[PDB]
């Protein structure tokens, strides 16, 4: 909602506060692959705000890390955890294509 209203600086501050790490100073290292939702939000925000290129590579990497999870961790019981993964990674694939 803050991003929609345009006061994007507050949104960026809130994201770095919740995430705990600020890649805007550490440009090279990848995003913290844990907590896919907050990183997805930060990625959408950084696409929108200024940078329109390195976002693509971050998406590539984040996808190849997310689909890496259940295929390399074939849980025999956790079936209610991978469905949200499927839906989220479908979202990110579509964003990838249209970008």
């Amino acid at each position: 909602l803050c991003g929609k209203s345009g006061r994007l600086a507050l949104a960026h501050k809130t994201l770095v506060l919740l995430l705990g790490v600020d890649p805007s100073r550490q440009l090279d290292h990848p995003l913290p692959t844990v907590h896919p939702q907050v990183t997805y939000a930060y990625m959408k925000n950084m696409w929108k705000s200024a940078r329109k290129i390195d976002a693509f590579q971050h998406m590539q990497h984040f996808v190849q890390t997310m689909q890496q999870q259940a295929q390399h961790a074939i849980a025999t019981e956790d079936q209610q955890h991978k469905q949200e993964l499927h839906k989220l990674m479908a979202r990110c694939f579509l964003k990838l294509g249209e970008w």
